[PDB]
């Protein structure tokens, strides 16, 4: 009874909190009326906590504003569920208020009140709530547990079932509400694109979808690239292709990844997920908030080099030093504006990470959000195995994750692709 694609035929929510921040920047009015997702990054964000990250609007305030904006016609608001126990286990920049052992509190003081509020809007037949479930959670249990280079926190979250059971609980509690559409976060191609990571991620998604009373029928689809920068399409780069009889996959940038962009990744992922037992009508989302890679530095065509790495590096639109460089990435631009069904199997391009909100602080900044100083957000950091022992690529003088970052907003605006 829920619509196939909740973005289809719908007006899109404009978050007034974000809109005001965008409009206050030089040239920011050009994007101030775009739809961005609303993040519930703390228990306090549910009622409203006047924080730097969520401002003066609680969940009810947003849903009332969504109803108002709808005019009685179909409208879609995106709400990010982002407060797992031991959240962001492979990093420090967005660790949170709930520790690894606090699944019970996640259920009773976070998910339950969110569900209670959303239930109150069930009588608005034209309001559609897209619930984006727990960014950078499940994929960590594949890539940052055991072996070398992972974390003890991620190992513990796998061991104690906190991520798997928390996600399942969110899926059931929110998915049983008639106008709620759940999308599971599915990392990005530069995270789980590799053979070693892809299949096990599909397995962990299926596990979570069946945990805490959930089934795959609570899962409307999946979202990739949330708060990341991976290209939607690399127009001048073929992952299967060859340069001078040599595989593109052998390049330092691709480094044996099965994919070089988000679109091919999600399309294949969709097929794998259906094969595993997810609904055949699932649709994918790609967060295009910061992946346009436009401006003067954007390649205008394929390189003419017959050297592999020169061809790859001159031809790629994603200009990062390494695909593992995730924080406040220098030179990034706004991507495609939110768009319904842009490609086969894709429900929408969306702006989930709100442009201008930081990925993390570039230094130690005292806070009560549970957030630490991650050196991947330090411009001077020389990296680690994982990122290929490379400079971080992070913008300097960055505030705490989710806080307003004027410099980043202005560069994103400048480097928008397609052009504004
Ligand atoms: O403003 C709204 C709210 O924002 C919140 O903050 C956000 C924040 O913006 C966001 O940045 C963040 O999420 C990031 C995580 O913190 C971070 O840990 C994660 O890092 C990933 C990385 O993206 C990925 O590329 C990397 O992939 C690795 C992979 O793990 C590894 O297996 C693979 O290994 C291969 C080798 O590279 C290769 O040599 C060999 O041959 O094969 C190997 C495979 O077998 O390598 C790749 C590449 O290095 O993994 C790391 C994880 O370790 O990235 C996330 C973004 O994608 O946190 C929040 C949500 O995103 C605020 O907190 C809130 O207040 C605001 O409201
Ligand atoms: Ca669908």
């Amino acid at each position: 009874e829920k619509v196939d694609n909740p973005f289809e035929g719908a007006k899109l929510y404009v978050n007034p909190v974000w809109s005001a921040k965008a409009a206050a920047e030089p040239g920011g009015s050009a994007v101030a009326n775009e739809s961005t997702a609303v993040w519930l990054d703390r228990i306090g964000a549910i009622e409203g906590n006047d924080s730097p990250t969520t401002g003066s609007m609680g969940l009810r305030d947003h849903l009332e504003e969504a109803v108002r904006q709808s005019g009685g016609d179909p409208l879609t608001i995106q709400v990010v569920i982002y407060n797992l126990p031991g959240r962001d286990c492979a990093a420090l920049a967005s660790n949170g208020e709930l520790g690894p052992d606090e699944l019970d509190r996640y259920k009773s003081e976070y998910i339950d009140p969110i569900a209670d509020i959303m239930w109150d809007f069930a009588d608005y037949e034209n309001l559609r709530i897209v619930a984006i479930i727990e960014i950078a959670s499940l994929p960590n249990l594949v890539t940052n547990v055991g072996g070398n280079g992972g974390t003890e926190l991620c190992a513990y979250m796998k061991q104690n079932g906190g991520y798997v059971n928390g996600v399942g609980y969110a899926l059931r509690k929110l998915g049983e509400i008639p106008n709620v559409y759940n999308y599971i976060d599915a990392a990005h191609h530069g995270w789980i694109g590799w053979d070693s990571n892809f299949g096990p991620s599909v397995d962990i998604f299926y596990e979570a979808a069946n945990a805490s009373g959930s089934t795959v029928d609570y899962v409307h689809g999946f979202i990739s690239n949330t708060a990341n920068y991976s290209a939607t399409v690399e127009p001048y780069l073929d992952v299967n292709g060859t340069v001078n009889g040599q595989l593109i996959r052998q390049s330092k940038w691709v480094d044996w990844n099965q994919y070089v962009d988000e679109l091919s990744f999600v399309q294949d992922l969709r097929q794998a997920l259906i094969a595993k037992g997810f609904r055949s009508d699932i649709g994918m989302l790609i967060d295009t908030s910061r992946n346009g890679w436009g401006g003067p530095n954007r390649p205008t065509g394929p390189s003419s080099s017959t050297d592999l790495n020169t061809y790859v590096d001159e031809s790629r639109i994603d200009r990062r030093i390494h695909p593992g460089n995730w924080c406040n990435q220098a030179g990034a631009g706004l991507g495609e504006r939110p768009t319904v069904n842009p490609a086969p199997g894709v429900d929408a391009y969306v702006w989930v990470k709100p442009p201008g909100e930081s990925d993390g602080a570039s230094e130690e900044i005292p806070n009560d959000e549970g957030k630490g100083f991650d050196r991947m957000c330090d411009p001077t950091y020389q990296g680690n195995a994982r990122n290929g022992n490379n400079p971080s690529g992070a913008l300097p003088n960055a505030p705490i994750s989710g806080h307003w970052f004027s410099a980043q907003f202005r560069e994103l605006l400048a480097n928008a692709y397609p052009p504004l």
